[PDB]
């Protein structure tokens, strides 16, 4: 089997991207963010706090044939930004761009922080990295992807997803019309429970690539890109005026400049970002002091290839016994 979903922009700034999945009999279509930094299927529901939801399509379990109590399970999760949600567990039928599950855990949220109330496009996460993140207990679960796994044509998903535009998530095969070139794959460290891979090293706008190892994840649910203190600072030198602002909470830059593009190693090849990916905007309506999309990890504990980076290349999860990490441009 294999599935194919179109991924869109929730707004003009790609700060994140819904897919939409059906959940239930009949389907109950839902817009999901599609992490690969997290491995928990939750759904705004008719169990969430009424005050807490403002605008988000709920899955309602009692209108759903194929929807089974999972008697006992909890789950309750923490986001790397500091938002979090909880509540009990549901198995259910789900399908993503006709590939179907049956049995998956559909987690019911009661309770949701104010960062997911005030995303009304957001109806809830799929969680794409490894099953051993997931928080339901007592018994843990599996994601959509590990359960499809076996039936799929290939143990592989892919994310193309479009800068100011829509893309494509894949399940269980390759699209080689996708992208340019060839794919080059990197090893991967699962031993966090992520998609963590080694960078092979980085270039400022036109500027010599600097070979040198960066660890990170690659992660679909993190807007912007963010790597060590020194490699940011290098980049942001290259931007006159630009500056890290502690009341803003980053690197800001002028509104009228032009950004250099970054590139990134895989291996021997190269990932080029272009500049304009970088530009996330005023800080505040009518401001003429833009927020960077490159910004520093020191803090976070962890490097992420967020949706900057990863959205400016055809990106392979191969989930085969020894899973890699696939990059090619397009």
């Amino acid at each position: 089997s294999t599935g194919s979903a179109t991924t869109t922009p929730i707004d003009s700034l790609d700060d994140a991207y819904i897919t939409p999945v059906q959940i239930g009999t009949p389907a109950q279509t839902l817009n999901l963010d599609f992490d690969t930094g997290s491995s928990d299927l939750w759904v705004f529901s008719s169990e969430t706090t009424a005050s807490e939801v403002d605008g988000q399509t709920i899955y309602t379990p009692s209108k759903s044939t194929t929807a089974k109590l999972l008697s006992g399970a909890t789950w309750s999760i923490s986001y790397g930004d500091g938002s979090s949600s909880s509540g009990d567990v549901y198995t259910d039928t789900v399908s993503v761009g006709g590939l179907t599950v049956t049995g998956q855990a559909v987690e019911s949220a009661k309770k949701v922080s104010s960062s997911f109330t005030e995303d009304s496009t957001i109806d809830g996460l799929l969680g794409l990295a490894f099953s051993t993140l997931n928080t339901v207990s007592p018994t843990q679960q599996k994601t959509f992807f590990d359960n499809a796994k076996a039936s799929l044509d290939s143990p592989v998903f892919t994310a193309d997803l479009g800068y100011h535009a829509p893309g494509t998530y894949n399940f269980g095969f390759i699209d080689t019309t996708a992208y340019t070139g060839s794919i080059t794959y990197t090893a991967v460290s699962t031993k966090q429970g992520f998609w963590e891979w080694t960078s092979t090293g980085y270039a400022v706008g036109s500027g010599t690539f600097k070979s040198t190892s960066i660890d990170g994840i690659a992660d679909t649910g993190t807007t912007l890109l963010y790597l060590p203190a020194t490699v940011v600072s290098a980049y942001w030198a290259q931007v006159s005026g630009a500056k890290s602002s502690s009341s803003v909470g980053g690197y800001v830059f002028p509104c009228s400049a032009t950004l250099p593009s970054f590139t990134f190693g895989v291996g021997s090849a190269r990932i080029v970002i272009p500049g304009d990916y970088i530009d996330f905007g005023p800080i505040s309506t009518g401001s003429s002091s833009c927020f960077g999309g490159i910004q520093s990890s020191a803090g976070i504990g962890i490097n992420i290839f967020g949706d900057v980076a990863l959205k400016a290349a055809f990106v392979v999860f191969n989930g085969a016994t020894t899973p890699t990490l696939g990059f090619a441009s397009k």
